[PDB]
RNA sequence: UCUCAUGGAGAGUUCGAUCCUGGCUCAGGAUGAACGCUGGCGGCAUGCUUAACACAUGCAAGUCGGACGGGAAGUGGUGUUUC
């Protein structure tokens, strides 16, 4: 999917010198995502090495039974600040241009998010994903307090 | 994987490009609203925010004759009953 194509510029001493920025996030919309960054001369190739750059970079969002986060969760990626937090099923995916084509992406199905701080798509992106990525799901906080289930529920 | 949550969206704009700080601007709601164009019906509401500025006319606080002396309408007369 791509987010962004930007016309940035080298300039040489006989002008302008145009490349292109693509954006571009991939995902299975089953529970598998990743950003990647890329740059060419004409849209095409930049949004083709975008791809294949996000998919050596990729990662896995953690899931509830309903299609949601575990938990509430902040992030923080230059000056981009990323909130999410899960949700009802049934309210979707809300959220801004960068988190919300990430999480789309990754199949997350309810969830809010926000992103306080800056605006810069790329970011925001990959701000979104040092939040899912540090999301801790129930079973591995049992298994690291060491205690059952039932006990952290209550 | 029980319980809670029914909730927080961005976009353009300084640069040859970038990242940031930072303002301006927009998308939404709400009116005791006004103006423009257009206008079939019904239901429930609303209607001088300004000059506590002036007011023509008409009406918005009376009733009791079982407190009381009278007189005025009739009636034949203080037997009747009204004002
Ligand atoms: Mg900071
Ligand atoms: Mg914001
Ligand atoms: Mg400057
Ligand atoms: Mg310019
Ligand atoms: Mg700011
Ligand atoms: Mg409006
Ligand atoms: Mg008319
Ligand atoms: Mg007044
Ligand atoms: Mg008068
Ligand atoms: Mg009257
Ligand atoms: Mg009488
Ligand atoms: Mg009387
Ligand atoms: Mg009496
Ligand atoms: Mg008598």
């Amino acid at each position: 999917n791509v987010v962004q194509v930007r016309r940035v510029t080298k300039v040489v001493k006989g002008g302008k010198h145009m490349r292109f920025r693509a954006i571009v996030v991939v995902g299975d919309k089953k529970g598998q995502v990743g950003v990647g960054v890329g740059k060419a001369k004409e849209v095409v190739s930049a949004v083709q090495k975008a791809a294949v750059d996000a998919r050596r970079n990729i990662i896995t969002v953690p899931m509830t039974k309903y299609l949601t986060f575990p938990h509430r969760n902040e992030a923080d990626y230059g000056a981009a600040r990323v909130m999410l937090r899960p949700a009802a099923p049934g309210t979707g995916v809300i959220a801004g241009g960068a988190v919300r084509t990430v999480l789309e992406m990754a199949g997350v199905e309810n969830a809010l998010g926000k992103q306080l701080g800056s605006n810069n798509a790329l970011n925001n992106a990959r701000a979104t994903i040092v939040a899912v990525q540090t999301m801790r799901q129930f079973s591995d906080v049992a298994r690291d307090r060491g205690i059952p289930m039932e006990e952290l529920w209550k």
